[PDB]
């Protein structure tokens, strides 16, 4: 490339190929994302202003030769791989707590600036050797619009609501929290209806009592089976009651009842939070 030198392909992201690259002028290593609209350019450019320790920095937006690239700060591992690498022993609770706390700070920051992610998943949660965890790709979904993982999708999205709110990110993070604890995805659906029914089988089929307005959602069908809610203690053992209480608030059906990132940071679960060093094999 004219301005970068590719080191290697990292993988296929939501919007195009992602490469580990080196800036020719500075020598800095970055995550270069090729995007496969004028409104998009202006909107994404605004995201360069975001700066928070728990957000992967968007270093630049490059629009040349009628191609679009996003340059992001590079991190050495994502949470998906770290979880796989920690499958035999599990991620220590203090580290799970630290990561969840940091992720909520990242969400609280973005949300306060009116920026949603909409597609949080272990793949876009990046970690470094110092114990930090950061979220990548906030705001891209809105700017760009429309096999993809549905495992972390909020129910309102699965039910066809086309108006998103900050709550969709809290739902996704709750699912990730559960996965770090049990070492298994919470709702590993293989289709949109399977995803929805896995949620219903665990949390109970929603109704107008727990979710006012649910029966009027675009894809809601009166024919959905009626499953009873499972005992929460069976879903994420052996997470303690503070952890279970917080998780339940992040997984409320009604997005308006779902806890905010800001309020979650004050939950008793974080009374003893610390910042442990993870053991990363790079
Ligand atoms: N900043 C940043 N550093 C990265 N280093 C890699 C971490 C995992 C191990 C190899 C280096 S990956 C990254 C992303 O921002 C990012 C996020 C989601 C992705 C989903 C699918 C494919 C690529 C993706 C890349």
């Amino acid at each position: 490339m004219e301005n970068f030198q590719k080191v290697e392909k990292i993988g296929e992201g939501t919007y195009g190929v992602v490469y580990k690259a080196r800036n020719k002028l500075t020598g800095e290593v970055v995550a270069l994302k090729k995007i496969r609209p004028s409104t998009a350019i202006r909107e994404i450019s605004l995201l360069k202003e975001l700066n928070h320790p728990n957000i992967v920095k968007l270093l630049d937006v490059i629009h040349t030769e009628n191609k679009l690239y996003l340059v992001f700060e590079f991190l050495h591992q994502d949470l998906k791989k770290f979880m796989d690498a920690s499958a035999l022993t599990g991620i220590p609770l203090p580290l799970i707590k630290s990561y969840l706390f940091q992720l909520l700070q990242g969400l609280a920051f973005c949300h306060s600036h009116r920026v949603l992610h909409r597609d949080l998943k272990p793949q876009n949660l990046l970690i470094n050797t110092e114990g930090a965890i950061k979220l990548a790709d906030f705001g891209l979904a809105r700017a760009f619009g429309v096999v993809v993982t549905l495992w972390y999708r909020a129910p309102e999205i699965l039910l066809g609501c086309k108006y998103y709110s900050t709550a969709v990110d809290i739902w996704s993070l709750g699912c990730i929290f559960a996965e770090m604890v049990t070492r298994r995805a919470l709702f590993p659906g293989d289709s949109e209806i399977d995803q929805l029914f896995r949620i219903f089988r665990t949390l109970g089929t929603p109704d107008e009592v727990v979710w006012p307005g649910v029966t009027s959602m675009p894809d809601y069908k009166p024919s959905f089976p009626k499953w009873a809610r499972q005992d929460f203690s069976k879903v994420v053992p052996p997470l303690d009651e503070d952890g279970r209480s917080l998780l339940s608030q992040m997984l409320h059906y009604d997005p308006n009842k779902r806890i905010s990132a800001k309020a979650a940071l004050a939950h008793p679960f974080f009374q003893d939070v610390t910042k442990p060093v993870p053991h990363l094999r790079l």
